[PDB]
DNA sequence: AAATTGCCGAAGACG
DNA sequence: CGTCTTCGGCAATT
């Protein structure tokens, strides 16, 4: 039956033909208007990221994530407050100059100037029909909406490239040491930081100067190269089941927020999250044979429960970042999402089901 | 130095 | 399952 789920999550060939076809040219557009020229953002690289890039978006190739990083050399972090997470940025005739706020990089005004450039050339677009979407408070994203004819919502975030060492908050995060092993998070923690400018929610506002730390380059990385074993998934090695796993946990998730309003506060990056700390609890590549999906999902299942009984999700990257805190998200809706994954999951799943 | 190019891994398609 | 294919990521090389 999982089996069958995921034959129908499965992405098509066709599909993904012809979302990546427009989503690529606008994509292209959108980059080759912001590196020319007299622009703040003139040195912006392109890279992809989530789902789709890491081989986990499923039942549609409908939604694309894509950062244009910049790098900006000698920026000093000030963490906000004791989240962990998030930061102000300050540095140590330049054209970001124009988003201080103070000595403060405001991620508002520089994220503000990014969707403007960003519509400016969308409006350029004559062949596709390509929209941006109205702008959600405190995200990072200006979200593109592509007909083509089918609609597609692609994310451009907008993100700083820092060379140095990683925020002190991540020091025993990535516990990948007994899984991917000491010299992969040694090399992994040698790569560039991002910061994006989603803003800390504080109080009943958020506080528009703050960025946030992002991983994506890094959890790509771990979903190419998640076995314990060099061969995982490879042509002459054993195929694994847990990226199976995180499709299926997704879709229970996203299934769920479609019926329920009360599941807004989720998000598939908590499923992400439980799943990074599964592959840390059980690195054997043994304990994710195809042969056992059933089991490796119901241990996920589990977990995830645990997390939301416990009120306590600690981001992979940023131990003390607990994703389940109170702040974040009330306890009623953490005990209505257990109800509703105890049901499911005592009842074989009918919401698979559509 | 911005743009093209092939290489080959991941994984869909098909029998 | 094996073989075929397309898309993405890389970086040399122009
Ligand atoms: N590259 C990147 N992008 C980030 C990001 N943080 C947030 N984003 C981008 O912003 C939008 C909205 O952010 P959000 O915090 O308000 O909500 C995100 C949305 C979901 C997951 O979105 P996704 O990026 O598209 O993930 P997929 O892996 O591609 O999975 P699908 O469901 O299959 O698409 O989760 C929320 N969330 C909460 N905390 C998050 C986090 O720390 N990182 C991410 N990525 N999402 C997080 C979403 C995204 O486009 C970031 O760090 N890096
Ligand atoms: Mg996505
Ligand atoms: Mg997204
Ligand atoms: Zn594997």
């Amino acid at each position: 039956k999982l089996k069958k789920v995921l034959d129908k999550l499965r992405l098509k060939r066709k599909d993904i033909s012809e979302a990546a076809e427009t989503v690529n040219k606008v994509v292209e557009r959108l980059l080759r208007r912001m590196q020319k020229r007299e622009s703040e953002f003139k040195g912006v690289e392109q890279l992809n990221t989530g789902s789709y890039y890491e081989h986990v978006k499923i039942s549609a190739p409908n939604e694309f994530d894509v950062m244009f990083k910049l790098e900006v050399p000698r920026i000093e972090l000030q963490e906000y407050y004791e989240t962990g997470a998030f930061y102000l940025v300050k540095f140590k005739g330049n054209p970001l100059s124009h988003f201080l706020e103070g000595e403060v990089l405001s991620a508002t005004k520089m994220l503000s100037k990014f969707r403007k450039i960003i519509k400016e050339e969308v409006k350029e677009i004559k062949d596709i029909d390509v929209s941006v979407e109205k702008e959600k408070p405190g995200s990072p994203a200006v979200t593109l909406l592509i007909r083509n004819p089918e609609e597609i919502s692609v994310d451009i975030i907008l993100a700083l490239e820092s060379k140095g060492s990683w925020p002190i908050s991540t020091k025993e995060g990535l516990p990948i040491q007994g899984w991917l092993g000491t010299k992969v998070r040694t090399n992994l923690r040698r790569e560039p930081f991002y910061l994006v400018p989603k803003n800390a929610k504080d109080g009943n506002s958020f506080q528009g100067e703050t960025w946030r730390l992002s991983f994506s380059h890094t959890e790509k990385y771990i979903l190419n190269n998640h076995g314990i074993e060099k061969t995982c998934c490879e042509s002459s090695g054993a195929k694994c089941c847990r990226k199976e796993c995180l499709k299926l946990m997704k879709y229970l998730l996203e299934q769920l927020k479609k019926e329920f309003q009360e599941l807004d506060a989720f998000c598939s990056y908590h499923v992400k999250t439980a799943i990074f700390h599964m592959w840390t609890q059980d690195p054997q590549d043994s304990q994710w044979d195809p042969r056992n999906l059933s089991s490796c999902f119901d241990k996920l299942l589990a977990f995830f429960l645990e997390c939301l009984r416990t009120e306590k999700l600690d981001h992979y990257f940023i131990p003390k970042f607990n994703l389940f805190s109170q702040e974040l998200i009330d306890r009623k809706s953490k005990e209505f999402l257990s109800k509703k994954i105890e049901y499911e999951r005592n009842n074989g799943f009918p919401i698979f089901d559509k």
